[PDB]
């Protein structure tokens, strides 16, 4: 999840 | 976006 947030942005 | 990191967190 904290990856996700991070790539995305 | 800077609310979005903000508040997802």
């Amino acid at each position: 999840l904290a990856a996700c947030l991070c790539c995305a942005l």
